[PDB]
């Protein structure tokens, strides 16, 4: 009778008589902006509402097709079924051709002080204006189901909804790109994408065709160095840098042009995973970066970034040992410093991933008055591409009427029709007209009408790479020389693991040969790893010289040049029934004092009982949340807890793995027994042992500030875990 | 200077000269002698660029593929650069929508052969003549995840087979379990939405382990049977070569005399049924998301061709109502010990695609694509499916002419009066209506006795109504049947699947409602899962009524993967761990003993290229220990060599290799000083799955015979304690 009712219409309440992830409107409705307010009209509230067809007809039985009898044939006249299945059948739209895998969030931007001296852009004029933003973060190679923590460039697209136009800063998490001229983009992407016969491999550049292309195109080496480094595996989108890469122009009210490069510097520091850890994480949480960003917004650890600019007066364009118009060159911050000019806060998750994140459309050609393009030949080709791709991705030329894509300022023009036209126009569809007195009207430049800066143009129509672009190794060498030794090793690790998966040996030898033109130690280390004998002529290949008297730049090193923030990090607390309850409380309160999140992982979900008899709510099982998902591990005392964990292979392995991943491990009291029973060397600077819980946790927090125990790395390679 | 030359047009060779296992290649490169009538049809659409110029799509030679046309070498890019715009345009529009379900998939060409004429059951031409080789294209897939998601997830596996027969293309569109989750097509979007990533955050990818899925399960007990299958190890197959397939639905077959037989389709693999274990499967998605796709492609390049026997359960029309379940209910299987499976033919997949997008991505299957001799039953799930596959393909493949895409074309004639539509390839020149006289009514209808399709005149009696058939209201007997048929090991893995999945469900009332549903299936099942979830079952929950036997059945052997099916040794993979100083003759005798049983040995060393034996000889290695962990192999063997052992004992991944392969119940072979490495690990007294010997070929022989059991299940209780 009750089983019978589950296949009959459901007319009664199904709701029962720490919290899950929820839509932003449910969880942070108080965080608002002008764009979110515009989106409210498109939001729905089915509470108290009947289930209905798309035409507004109430449905009585959502459990059964209309048939010729209870056991009969389904009838073609069932329009309810056919409308339902039909909508389902056509849910999917094409994924982005690159950066298919991504995640989005709303926030706002504030300029610190008017930049009128350098630009007329309205969203950079008034420190009291809160300019809404939408940001999509992404990887690049993988399709939309691929894993978050792969080794890849990360895309970083910010849509500023300004009162005089929508401006898109479409950048990456490294300051250079792989290629110089847009014409090569499909060649480079085809090389990195899965190979066309077997569509293997997903979310990895470790295959023949990528390294083949690298080996024939030395311009790629600079960005390859970045992605072979630990920059290629950020800990979190909240903890990477961001760059527009291209040189743009900035025009002020006098008509004076400054060359400009955009930056985002994360308030939460710059931190990365390690390769083995990253790869494991694609296994146990392929949504790690999306989830972490979603949950950091719900926690209050709101992503914050400072917008920076490198500012170069027009007359200084030719004073560097590199073309500022070359997208494989960066401008070292030692020569041209980054002025922090404003701040972005991400503070609201979307309600519907598809409506907002999937359908959002960015393009670098989406500039606003006060900003202009440069002759960077990568950027020039990009301007064509973004609008064109969106024609098929979002089904036509009205994608700007999709609510996430709408400006918040007026947008009157003479364009008409196209697929899924939302607007209803009633005035003259041509300019000049008199029948409507020529409204809407062109705006004079002094009124905000966009104009192009009158840069001089002298030359010959030609297909030719500028001779000033032909420098392929000096910046890779500078970036190498700027790394710490641990960072250099991980670079060598990156190249060797990736080339290890290249089948054709001549491709690996050809890449190693390229490396001998950057640094001989780097080439030698990779070669040794690949069983490659380097000739003496190779060991002696000539190395590039300093760039404007520069051979290192500290800002190019994650760990020596940037800060590590303790706040918002995650700590696994391993505990079973019988754990010391006061220990847990004391650890928790301490973690919280520094803004760190303690997660209780136990052999079962629900609650565990402390030896004091109190119940403690568990955050998940040990088996479900392995050590790769947390920054550090702490184990509280309690005889029955420790004994349970020592019988648990996963709990023992949790400690071995975190050790090998160079993470801080805290051990209280009898908990050290567990460490001592394992095949692990004796405690080092990152094994905090103590009897007092509060003391131990304070010391444990202090060790976390260092991010990882780099000195452990040598012995870590001998650990069986 | 060479550096300048790389940014100017490339007019010279780039391949290497000489002096020098094989990369994966388009099937036309590696297996051109594996032919069929379909591949020959596809030969017309292939191209040899060797010695050809680089051209626009209009055929215009390109002189400089390295630079946009600008106003000067350092100038602005000109709008007039049609070469650039054409190339970027096409790239900008490469992607098409993924399939709304089973978006992650792999395809391979092959052929089907019937054993004997099935004429007494069906007129279907491809089941009439053992001499003919019917071309097939198969697409295997997962269900939930998008196109980039990982192979070895816990999911149902899809298995669609397109038969290019001479009187029509027939699609058998199946899954790797014999039942489905839901009874009626109208529920399909609800179920799929429930299992797909949740709509606010699109989390999680390739997992049912989240609240909305198990919310749906707890409210729709019809789902429970197929949930048992996916929570078992059926949900993590070793290989698409080592799983079963089922059409699930009762279909009809119709012989030339108009007789109807109710049937159900089966695929039985020659290479047996073998599954991964969960911890292993999960690690596998991290180190190789392409694992099944790669394995299938490499199996074909190796000549370990996927082989499957088509099977038929056949039920005379008059037996329709004789079972303790409705044979039109797709949450119901027909136990093979009530109605046996009759093997009637054999499929072999023997060629890989040339272009994944052209063939695998663009192929369209639909269970509405039957041929004369086969008809539909009133299964209310199947009936809805007929509508969806054509409809979905209109947007996925860009319109109603997707049948003209080469991979989709039939190999027989196909004249009709359809016309136009987006990307019409064929050019028609005759009357476009029927009846016509201006072309004498050609193409013409075909009489049934000539092979024109006809529906078998099944009686239809009822009232127009939306109602679930009373005969479908049995949600718990077949889950119980399935549970009681598993070994205790398989039962434990089912409990672990429920517990891991429900462990990731945030809302506790959903976890409790599922555990409650399990009390109506088996009290011990519920209790084990409730223990792992911190749920205390009430006395009234443990006294919930359990269902009775099914036509006198409480167990069916075929429903157990390891008790009721075969393990096959041939085609399995073995890690041979070695470093510089390995005993060369041990590797040779191992390699040759493995070759003897058709087992592939892989030398994994601390570095790619070559290791040198103590004898002094160079050995090409298959890849690094680091880049090829133990989850990628069926078993591990460590040859002798004091310098090799000494190296691996300092390698953290080589030691973990043994530990992990031990915990994953795999067979481990150690020769001589190799055991020194084993004893130094935290592992117990060597068991039946550790083979130790000094003589290499002796040890390999005993090693291969231990591989015969697939996994060492008796080791399971101790492996839990082993430090990961
Ligand atoms: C400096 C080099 C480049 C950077 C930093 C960059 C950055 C990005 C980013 C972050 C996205 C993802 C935007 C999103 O979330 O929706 C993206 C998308 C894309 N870019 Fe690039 N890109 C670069 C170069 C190129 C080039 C040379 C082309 C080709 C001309 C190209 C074509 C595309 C296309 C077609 C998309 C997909 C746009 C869409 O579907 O919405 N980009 N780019
Ligand atoms: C017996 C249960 C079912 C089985 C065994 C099954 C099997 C499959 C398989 C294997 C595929 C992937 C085919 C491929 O490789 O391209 C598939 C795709 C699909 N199925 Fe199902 N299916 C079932 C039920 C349903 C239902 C009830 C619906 C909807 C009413 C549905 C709609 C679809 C759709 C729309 C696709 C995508 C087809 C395409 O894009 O070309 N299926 N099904």
């Amino acid at each position: 009778n009750k089983a019978i009712s589950t296949v009959e219409p459901h007319y009664e309440d199904t709701a029962p008589a720490v919290e899950p992830m929820m839509p932003g409107s449910d969880k942070t409705p108080k965080n608002r902006n002008e764009k979110l307010t515009q989106l409210d009209k498109f939001r729905f509230a089915p509470q108290g509402e009947s289930l209905r067809t798309n035409q507004g007809v109430k449905i009585s039985d959502n459990q059964n097709s209309l048939k010729s009898g209870a056991r009969g044939s389904t009838l073609l006249e069932d329009f309810i079924l056919r409308e339902k299945i039909t909508h389902f059948d056509h849910e999917r739209i094409p994924e982005r051709v690159v950066h298919a895998r991504g995640t989005g969030a709303h926030g706002y931007f504030q300029v610190y002080e008017s930049l009128a001296s350098y630009t007329t852009a309205e969203f950079l004029q008034d420190p009291s204006v809160k300019t809404p933003v939408f940001v999509r973060f992404s990887t690049v190679q993988g399709s939309r189901g691929s894993a978050d923590t792969v080794r890849d460039i990360r895309g970083w697209a910010t849509k500023f909804y300004t009162k005089e136009g929508t401006f898109d800063l479409v950048g990456n998490n490294t300051p250079v790109f792989f290629i110089q001229d847009a014409i090569k983009f499909p060649d480079f992407v085809h090389a990195v994408k899965p190979e066309p016969h077997n569509e293997i491999p997903q979310g990895q550049s470790a295959h023949d065709t990528f390294w083949d292309y690298i080996s024939l195109q030395p311009e790629t080496l600079h960005n390859v160095m970045w992605v072979m480094s630990d920059r290629g595996i950020p800990r979190s989108y909240r903890m990477m840098e961001g760059f527009g890469i291209h040189t743009y122009k900035m025009i002020n009210a006098e008509g004076q042009c400054h060359f400009i490069r955009f930056h985002w510097k994360p308030v939460y520091g710059v931190s990365s995973l390690i390769w083995d850890e990253a790869q494991l994480l694609t296994g146990c949480d392929p949504d790690f970066h999306r989830r972490e960003l979603w949950e950091s917004i719900e926690a209050g650890d709101y992503p914050e970034y400072e917008l920076g600019l490198q500012i170069i007066p027009e007359e200084d364009e030719h004073k560097f040992d590199f073309d500022i118009l070359d997208p494989t060159k960066l401008i070292p911050e030692s020569l041209v410093p980054v002025h922090l000019v404003g701040k972005m806060v991400l503070n609201r998750n979307p309600d519907n991933y598809f409506s907002e994140t999937e359908q959002v459309a960015f393009c670098p050609g989406n500039i606003v008055p006060g900003i202009d393009f440069s002759d960077d030949p990568l950027l020039q080709g990009r301007l064509f591409s973004y609008i064109d791709t969106q024609i098929s991705r979002l089904g036509g030329v009205n994608f700007h009427e999709i609510p996430i894509n709408k400006p918040i300022c007026p947008f009157h023009n003479h364009q008409r029709d196209g697929m899924h036209r939302m607007s209803i126009s009633g005035t003259a569809n041509y300019e000049p007209n008199s029948i409507n007195n020529n409204w809407p009207r062109e705006a004079p430049p002094t009124e905000g009408g966009f104009t192009t800066y009158p840069q001089p143009v002298n030359g010959y129509k030609s297909r030719k790479r500028s001779s000033t672009f032909i420098d392929f190794y000096s910046q890779p060498r500078l970036f190498w020389l700027s790394q710490t030794k641990v960072e250099q090793n991980h670079i060598v690790g990156g190249f060797s693991f990736e080339l290890g998966k290249v089948v054709r040996p001549w491709i690996r030898e050809r890449v190693v040969n390229q490396l001998t033109y950057i640094d001989h130690q780097l080439a030698q280390s990779v070669a040794d790893n690949l069983g490659i004998k380097l000739s003496q002529e190779q060991l002696k290949h000539p190395l590039p010289g300093p760039i404007n008297g520069l051979s290192k730049d500290r800002s190019l090193s994650m760990y020596d040049g940037h800060h590590q923030i303790l706040k918002s990090r995650q700590v696994a607390i391993l505990a079973a029934d019988g754990v010391c309850g006061d220990a847990i409380d004391n650890i928790m309160k301490t973690l919280k004092k520094y803004g760190v999140h303690g997660k209780i992982f136990a052999p079962h979900v629900g609650r565990i009982t402390s030896l004091q008899g109190n119940e403690i709510e568990v955050n998940g099982t040990i088996e479900g949340n392995p050590s790769v998902m947390v920054d550090a591990v702490i184990i509280p005392d309690g005889e029955d807890s420790i004994d349970s964990l020592m019988k648990n292979g996963n709990a023992k392995h949790y400690v071995i793995q975190a050790f090998k991943h160079l993470k801080a491990i805290g051990l209280q009291g009898k908990a050290f027994k567990l460490y001592d029973a394992l095949p692990l060397p004796k405690p080092d600077e990152g094994i905090v042992v103590g009897d007092k819980a509060a003391d131990l946790a304070e010391a444990f927090c202090n060790v976390m500030r260092g991010h990882r125990i780099w000195s452990r790395e040598s012995v870590a390679q001998e650990i069986a875990g």
